[PDB]
């Protein structure tokens, strides 16, 4: 089932490397976003909500911002309780690697590391708790 998910190698913004291979073995939802994106901003408070249910169950979101600073996605964390991995795609090779054209786009990637669902638009915290158990091990 699903599609292989490219590998990606990110850093966070005190500059830890983050792999997506590292996550195989548990469900990652994997996020790519902006801070003036308003569909982005409305849905954040909702995956912190779930991340908080979800993380002992082995699934782990990695949030892709696209080409902003480290200050940028740092104020941005802060102000939307983040406490979950963030990552730079600083010159969006990532972004080109996932086809990704409207922000926010999710793909939901299962213990296997294969994307099994795509979700482009904003996302209800109800469909967030959906896409969560669909890819939780196992």
């Amino acid at each position: 089932e699903g599609s292989d998910a490219p590998n990606f190698v990110l850093e966070d913004t005190n500059g830890k490397r983050i792999e997506l291979s590292d996550l195989k073995g548990k469900g990652v939802f994997l996020n790519f976003w902006g801070t003036w994106c308003e569909p982005c901003k409305k849905e954040f408070p909702y995956m912190a909500n779930q991340y908080k249910h979800f993380k002992s169950q082995g699934v782990e979101i990695v949030a892709v911002n696209v080409g902003e600073s480290k200050i940028a996605v740092h104020n941005f964390m802060k102000s939307y309780g983040v406490n979950f991995p963030v990552v730079l795609d600083t010159d969006r090779q990532v972004l080109d690697a996932y086809d990704v054209s409207p922000l926010p786009t999710t793909f939901l990637i299962n213990p296997e590391g294969k994307v099994v669902k795509v979700v482009t638009g904003t996302m209800t915290e109800s469909m967030i708790h959906d896409y969560m158990n669909l890819i939780k091990p196992g």
